[PDB]
């Protein structure tokens, strides 16, 4: 099925997905001396003290970790958002060199890697019906840069051995992603869609300016996962991220 190789990566996509090819593809470059300023937007809430975290899972393509959203614990209201949006799994894409690694750009500059928390719109019930709805989700894009160790993400590495291959997964309560935030909640925000098929266009994408630095250790152990199941050769879990897409005459704003 789909993947990142040179056989069934993104450039395939749009065979089995048309819509890789739509009017809001993500992720995309952001170009600053483009972005505007949005006095309009009111500032973010981002709400995770009550987050409760269930499991983290290897699906062949990243690693999720899940969390319980049948009520409102961990939620981002604020900003470019009406009403509230309940975090239901968070992930990453990374490279298998620190040069590379991202989804957004920014200027054209590629991070080590990028989070994703991955939240859907509570009037829609569920995430399946959100999914639906071109207001139906909202992600949180945080940069990673490799320097000083990320304590607050020690606990994801250290479990990363007991899910290398597709399809394993562990028991992963009592997670706070809040250590997973950097100081400021500065951010650009634009209209796109998930990064992994099925490309669903229903994504406000809301993107932190400031990256949180992680370790080359704690980046390492991501570069150990496997793609591949249990019982198969070893591809390394290694440049699971997208390329940035066309902007298709989008507007990107910014917080600040
Ligand atoms: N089952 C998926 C998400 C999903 C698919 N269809 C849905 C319908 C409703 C709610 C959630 C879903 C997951 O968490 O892996
Ligand atoms: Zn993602």
């Amino acid at each position: 099925h789909w993947g990142y190789g040179k056989h069934n990566g993104p450039e395939h996509w749009h065979k089995d997905f048309p819509i890789a090819k739509g009017e809001r593809q993500s992720p995309v470059d952001i170009d600053t001396h483009t972005a505007k300023y949005d006095p309009s937007l009111k500032p973010l809430s981002v709400s995770y003290d009550q987050a409760t975290s269930l499991r983290i899972l290897n699906n062949g393509h990243a690693f999720n970790v899940e969390f319980d959203d049948s009520q409102d614990k961990a939620v981002l209201k604020g900003g470019p958002l009406d009403g509230t949006y309940r975090l239901i799994q968070f992930h990453f894409h990374w490279g298998s060199l620190d040069g590379q690694g991202s989804e957004h750009t920014v200027d054209k500059k590629k991070y080590a890697a990028e989070l994703h928390l991955v939240h859907w719109n509570t009037k829609y019930g569920d995430f399946g019906k959100a999914v639906q709805q071109p207001d139906g989700l909202a992600v949180l894009g945080i940069f990673l840069k490799v320097g000083s160790a990320k304590p607050g993400l020690q606990k994801v590495v250290d479990v990363l051995d007991s899910i290398k291959t597709k399809g394993k997964s562990a028991d992963f309560t009592n997670f706070d992603p809040r250590g997973l935030l950097p100081e400021s909640l500065d951010y650009w925000t634009y209209p796109g869609s998930l990064t992994t098929p099925p490309l669903l266009e229903c994504v406000t994408w809301i993107v932190l300016k400031e990256p949180i630095s992680v370790s080359s250790e704690q980046v390492l152990k991501f570069r150990k996962l496997n793609f591949n199941g249990e019982g198969e050769p070893e591809e390394l879990m290694v440049d699971n991220w997208r390329p940035a897409q066309p902007l298709k005459n989008r507007q990107i704003k910014a917080s600040f």
